């Protein structure tokens, strides 16, 4: 695995982030974790790439350039913005707006977003 | 498994964060992976216990009271400020100051930091 990958268990649900890469491989319920690799489901672009727009002192994403529905059982989990050696995540909930505001000084950013149904999506500016 | 926890592979080093948790227990190299449960290690608290410093538009986090090592075999590795549902995470490498600056409109946060060799330790303001 490496760095930032995102892993889930399709049993029971389990998701992880790593954050130091190593040769063997993530196990749970018994049997391999899937890698969650971006934007490789068949799903809605338009609600799932990330959208990166500037705001003073930062970045804010929104999920998408159709904003993703957030209900109980279909809902963006997080949403993470990564740059240079930092990778800041923001959970979310059923109920709250499908976007994040992340305050970073930095100037080429990636966007990634995760839904509990069309897995993981990203962009970059 | 719960959300932000951080599992370690003694045999590989992978080390993961939870993202989303659930019943399932991870494993890797075909043993259960330890959880680095914060504060537990036999350490010096004067170089492992993260200090948060109010900074004008958000934290300074310190490793630590005396600054850590940042050598090739003995490093903080990451270190993280965690607000509500944030988990910001500025990565480190051999060389660098042992601290982080995050721009977090919180009054409550939480630090965290991961040492190679020292493990995983947390302060709160
Ligand atoms: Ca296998
Ligand atoms: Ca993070
Ligand atoms: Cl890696
Ligand atoms: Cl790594
Ligand atoms: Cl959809
Ligand atoms: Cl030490
Ligand atoms: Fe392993
Ligand atoms: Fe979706
Ligand atoms: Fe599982
Ligand atoms: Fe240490």
């Amino acid at each position: 695995p490496e760095r930032l990958q995102v892993y889930k268990c399709e049993v029971c649900g389990n998701i992880v982030e790593v954050l130091n890469g190593g040769i063997g491989e993530l196990v749970c319920c018994n049997q391999d974790m899937k890698l969650m690799s971006e934007n490789t489901v068949d799903a809605a672009k338009a609600k799932h790439v990330p959208v990166i727009e500037k705001i003073d002192g930062g970045y804010k994403v929104k999920v998408g350039a159709v904003a993703h529905p957030m209900e109980e059982k279909h809902y963006i989990q997080w949403i993470e913005l990564l740059a240079d050696d930092k990778c800041y995540t923001q959970f979310l909930k059923p109920g709250q707006a499908p976007e994040a505001v992340f305050l970073i000084e930095a100037a080429k950013v990636v966007a990634r977003e995760y839904c509990n149904i069309h897995g993981h999506w990203k962009a970059e500016n």
